[PDB]
């Protein structure tokens, strides 16, 4: 369950050290950061810890895949330390390791008010308990190394909290592994299961789904899970493509099929139909005579077809009227990946003018939830995440609560 968990306002910090998880996998170019979005999204948390009176806050991450080997060079943590004490007005203590005689001497017992920031947790292979060797070879973790790392991490703090949903699908050695009596989820992933709960458990009515993506085949938990909960599911994107080539005939041309999918498509639309959930797909469409920004664009319908060579890339205007429609019907919005190709301007105005429906929903009351990954970025290229309900702070984490799984991470937490 997401609505029984321990979270960081009933978490008595006073007196204690904090061991933190938080998300600071941020882009980088050549380990300098472009956005700090992550960093600035787990403030909160922090300032929580130091204005009840926590005796430190040791902060603990991963950047990029160095795969269980320290890669110091390329994905240290160190440039966040620096940009944490700008968004903070505090000193970071930055340390060359996570674990170990020397970490834990600096967090046992540290002056009130400490923030401590540990380097990245993926330069040893018993966080995600696998990884590859400098020869690219694969290596699994030991049992006894394995545990000598959680215990290490457990060392460095009294009560423990993970605000870091991006990994709560993985059961890596910070997510699962720490034996602290107190486990709390912090202020970032209390949002998560407040909004998923609601969505996956008790939705307001209408309850829409808005899906899209590029295949079928891989989506399929997530359209069936969710064809369990909804009353209306729109699915564009890529996807639409197998649908409307299956149901109707369409002359597709070049764009994406999904051989796979499409011998489900009607299995699909019979659950559908069984369960009484309206399906809007898309009518017309933005074509392209090559998959490339630059392209030549074009026009369709699913009665014109597309013509041979060419791809559709975006849904059309009569498209957006359709997916509008759906909008102004629902009261919970649940909305996973774009209808077209949103990083292409010439592509991008059917999940644009999606994404305005969807504002204008919420300023009515709507709840509106965007899953994590693309449609996440979406918000942030259109600067509508605080013009939306919620934005999920992790892609895969999302999109498996929405295929109905149970999150490793959020499990571990303590209940009541
Ligand atoms: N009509 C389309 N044809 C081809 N690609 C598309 C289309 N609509 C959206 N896309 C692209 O699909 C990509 C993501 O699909 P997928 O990989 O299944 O989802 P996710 O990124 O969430 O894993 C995005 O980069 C988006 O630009
Ligand atoms: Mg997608
Ligand atoms: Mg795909």
């Amino acid at each position: 369950s997401l609505s029984n968990k321990l979270t960081l306002d009933k978490l008595d910090v006073k007196g204690k050290r904090v061991v933190m998880r938080v998300d600071f996998n941020v882009p980088m170019k050549n380990n300098q950061i472009t956005n700090n979005q992550r960093i600035k999204a787990a403030v909160p948390s922090i300032k929580f810890c130091l204005d009840n009176g926590a005796k430190s806050v040791v902060l603990m991450s991963h950047l990029g895949r160095p795969d269980g080997v320290p890669m110091p060079d390329k994905y240290s943590l160190e440039p966040v330390a620096v940009e944490l004490k700008s968004l903070l007005g505090k000193d970071v203590l930055f340390l060359k390791d996570c674990v170990g005689p020397e970490v834990e001497k600096a967090c046992a017992n540290p002056a009130a008010g400490s923030v401590i920031l540990l380097e990245n947790l993926r330069f040893h292979v018993e966080e995600e308990g696998k990884g590859k060797d400098a020869s690219g070879n694969k290596v699994k973790a030991e049992p006894a190394k394995i545990e000598a790392f959680r215990a290490s991490l457990s060392k460095l703090g009294d009560v423990y909290v993970n605000d870091a949903f991006g990994t709560a699908h993985r059961a890596h050695s910070s997510m699962v592994g720490v034996n602290l009596p107190q486990k709390a989820g912090g202020f970032l992933i209390k949002k998560e299961l407040n909004y998923f709960a609601k969505a996956l458990e008790s939705p307001e009515r209408p309850f829409l789904a808005i899906l899209g993506g590029a295949k079928v085949a891989d989506k399929i938990q997530l359209i069936n899970n969710m064809l369990d909960k909804v009353n209306e599911m729109i699915i564009g994107g890529g996807m639409a493509f197998t649908f409307l080539k299956v149901l109707n005939n369409m002359e597709i041309g070049t764009s994406l099929f999904d051989e796979e999918g499409a011998k489900i498509v009607k299995d699909l639309m019979s659950k559908a139909e069984k369960n009484g959930v309206k399906i809007t797909l898309p009518v017309d469409f933005v074509t392209a005579d090559k998959f490339d920004e630059n392209a030549k664009t074009g026009q369709a319908t699913v009665a014109s077809g597309i013509p041979a060579g060419w791809m559709g890339l975006d849904c059309g205007p009569e498209s957006s009227k359709k997916y509008a429609e759906a909008v102004t019907r629902a009261k919970q919005i649940v909305w996973n990946g774009p209808v077209g190709v949103f990083e292409w301007e010439a592509f991008a105005r059917g999940t644009k003018a999606l994404m305005d429906e969807v504002v204008k929903a919420t300023s009515r009351g709507c709840i509106t939830i965007i899953g994590g990954g693309d449609t996440a970025t979406c918000c942030a290229k259109w600067n509508t995440e605080d013009k939306v309900s919620h934005v999920s702070t992790g892609g895969g984490a999302s999109l498996e609560l929405l295929e109905g799984k149970v999150l490793p991470g959020v499990d571990a937490l303590s209940n009541i």
